[PDB]
């Protein structure tokens, strides 16, 4: 798909069978994701963004799915208002800014 | 062109006769740059994101170009960690996502 960019670019991802809305984000070099409870182990990490930093739990080796295509990565769990998929997975989907 | 994202979607931009690096993001609704002096009256805001909330200045009507491609809209100066290029100016030089 192309994706124009007049409204904020939310597409449908699925993790772990559940449906959730999530920001395609290109300025991101990671993806964070709002609060929840996977298993798995975690690392404890400090992310950074324009007004300072949040705590968050990394998880490795995710699968997400996205617009039914598939990433595995990354992902960063935490107090985020809204869900961000980063670089790490829109590298994996073969994505790209064109103008 | 068509830019992946295997790494950070930099680019140069000209403004007010600088040259900078900036980065384009479609998670942004606005677009922010580093302190600096334009020229033009401006109003104090507040933007927020990750971390929370810093106060900028808003310039107006400010003509910037990306890539060679003319954008001409509201432009936010303050502390922010990285010049920011938001959806407000992609939109205006054509710029799609697409996988
Ligand atoms: C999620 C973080 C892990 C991420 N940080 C990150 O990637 N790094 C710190 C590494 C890095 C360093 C240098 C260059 C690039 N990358 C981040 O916040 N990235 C920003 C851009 C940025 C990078 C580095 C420093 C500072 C900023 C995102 O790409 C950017 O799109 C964010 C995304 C976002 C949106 C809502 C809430 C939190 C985060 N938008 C913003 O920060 C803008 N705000 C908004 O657009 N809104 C709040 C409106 C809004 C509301 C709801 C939904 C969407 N948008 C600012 C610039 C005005």
């Amino acid at each position: 798909p192309q994706i124009t960019l007049w409204q904020r670019p939310l597409v449908t991802i699925k993790i772990g069978g559940q449906l959730k809305e999530a920001l395609l984000d290109t300025g991101a070099d990671d993806t964070v994701l709002e609060e929840m409870s996977l298993p798995g182990r975690w690392k404890p990490k400090m992310i950074g963004g324009i007004g300072g930093f949040i705590k968050v739990r990394q998880y490795d080796q995710i699968l997400i799915e996205i617009c039914g295509h598939k990433a595995i990565g990354t992902v960063l769990v935490g107090p985020t208002p809204v869900n961000i998929i980063g670089r790490n997975l829109l590298t994996q989907i073969g994505c790209t800014l064109n103008f």
